[PDB]
């Protein structure tokens, strides 16, 4: 089916059953399929892009972007291409958005009325607050800048505020209306020029401005003290060691400590962010090295707050959006989980990623059994009341077997087990048996009377290819990230 097969496409990033979960390449790109849709029915294919925008289920923006591009650029018909131009305000939400939305068309046509018009309208669609903060926040995107846009499409809004501030974009000089959008405008202009730490956080305390307006040069304590007060717990979680660093959190300053575990333990504020338990995991392994990537310092991690982030961990499972099937989780069990940064988290091994994975199924689906690839075939007797800890062993032997992705689901036809999703969670190495699971996927159905779904997620893989491309059954997710887990909950309630 079109609406399936686009779908898919739309949220995976490719036309096939595989998740890029990803920290490589794969910029989406599209296929002939894609384009022949495009052609022959742009109407569908605008339709399910809105669909799936609306929705919210894909990860990045990027091929809903690219598809729309196609549409408002090559749709034969002229209804279909302006069609596609009058909804770019909606699905282009963001400035970068926009800029890369502009990189995807300018290979499929030049700037006639519906161009100019079509963007132009996104200009004028947009109020002076997110024109001010796309000012500020989003002026480039590689080759495209809102400038170039603005002078190509020239957009005119009715009142003077919104104008002045289209004239900034465009030629950077400061005005003086104030709608306090210029204001936040002014802020980061002098932001820019601080020198110090002090009148830095001087300034985005009168100025209310993001931590990104301060040139790295003067990211000091009194600005990322400044930072905190202003953000939420997504950007609290990622910035634990940056507080450690600039001499904020540090194991003898216990108000701005017991400060920062009531906001990571906050059960409204985990809720509203829906921070995933993974978040929290990563959060943990992350401040508790002490040292970032490339360039970055070093800070001493508070252990009360490596404590607290292990109690974010577990309140997180009661804000996880369940599947509601049947799942059986089959964990390589063999020595190399114990080996690997995944998703690029220093310390997050697979056999720990497939350990928290299966806690979050016990938990939150109406049913889950763990197997393990052991010296046979087995349960793990991992439940709910196990910690990351305990999982983790159980998930660990010496003695193992090969990875073989057909053998959970030959298992459980003939233990006539109800399966609806099969998860297998491996390293990278996957390993062929005598039977495909795509022939173990059609003896299931033939004999217990239900088609179930295989996902099968290589932690730290690059490459492997399991699904079958012409069958929608099957899910191969190739490394790991944030966006994962909901990819998989969304395919196997059969929503990609
Ligand atoms: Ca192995």
């Amino acid at each position: 089916s079109d609406e399936s097969r686009l779908t898919r496409f739309l949220v995976l990033g490719v036309d096939g059953g595989t998740f890029y979960a990803s920290a490589q390449k794969h910029t989406v790109q599209a296929t002939d399929f894609v384009r022949e849709l495009v052609q022959r029915d742009a109407a569908l294919a605008l339709r399910v892009t809105l669909d799936v925008v609306r929705g919210q289920r894909a990860p990045k923006a990027d091929p809903a972007l690219l598809v729309l591009a196609l549409i408002a650029k090559t749709a034969p018909n002229a209804a279909d291409r302006k069609a596609a131009w009058d909804a770019l305000p909606e699905v282009a939400r963001t400035g970068t958005m926009l800029l890369h939305f502009l990189a995807f068309a300018d290979a499929l046509g030049g700037w006639g009325r519906l161009t100019r018009r079509g963007v132009a309208n996104v200009y004028e669609t947009a109020d002076v607050d997110k024109l001010a903060l796309w000012a500020v926040k989003y002026k480039a995107r590689d080759g495209w800048s809102q400038a170039d846009a603005l002078r190509k499409a020239h957009p005119k809004t009715d009142d003077a505020a919104r104008n002045a501030v289209l004239k900034f974009m465009v030629d950077g000089v400061l005005p003086k209306v104030d709608s306090p959008a210029l204001r936040v405008i002014e802020g980061h202009l002098k932001a820019t020029e601080a020198q110090t730490d002090a009148a830095a956080a001087a300034l985005m305390q009168e100025y209310r401005l993001p931590l990104e307006a301060v040139p790295t040069h003067v990211r000091g304590a009194e600005v990322y003290r400044a930072a905190m007060q202003t953000n939420g717990l997504t950007w609290l979680l990622r910035n634990l060691g940056n507080l450690g660093r600039v001499g904020v959190l540090t194991p003898n300053d216990s108000a701005t400590v017991q400060a920062v575990i009531e906001r990571l333990t906050d059960p409204a504020a985990l809720k509203r962010g829906r921070i995933h338990p993974l978040d929290a995991l990563k959060a943990r392994l992350v401040y508790a090295q002490g040292q970032g990537v490339r360039g970055k310092g070093t800070w001493l991690p508070v252990p009360r707050v490596v404590d607290a982030l292990e109690e974010a961990f577990t309140l997180a499972f009661g804000n996880v959006q369940p599947a509601n099937t049947r799942h059986l989780l089959a964990l390589d069990v063999s020595g190399s989980m114990t080996c690997g940064d995944v998703a690029g988290v220093p310390g997050l091994t697979p056999n720990m990623a497939a350990a928290a994975m299966s806690l979050i199924a016990l938990r939150t689906e109406p049913d889950a059994l763990t197997m393990g690839f052991a010296e046979q075939f087995r349960p793990l007797g991992i439940t709910p009341r196990d910690t990351l800890e305990s999982a983790m062993q159980k998930a660990q032997s010496v003695s193992f077997g090969g990875t073989d992705c057909a053998q959970p689901i030959l298992w459980a036809a003939q233990e006539r087990l109800d399966v609806d999703t099969f998860v297998v969670y491996t390293d990278n190495e996957t390993w062929a048996g005598q039977v495909h699971p795509t022939v173990a996927l059609d003896q299931y159905a033939q004999k217990m009377g239900r088609a179930p779904k295989l996902i099968v997620v290589g932690l730290t893989a690059t490459e492997f290819s399991i699904a079958d491309p012409q069958r929608r059954d099957m899910l191969d997710v190739v490394g790991f990230d944030a966006a994962a887990p909901n990819v998989m909950t969304a395919f196997a309630r059969g929503e990609v």
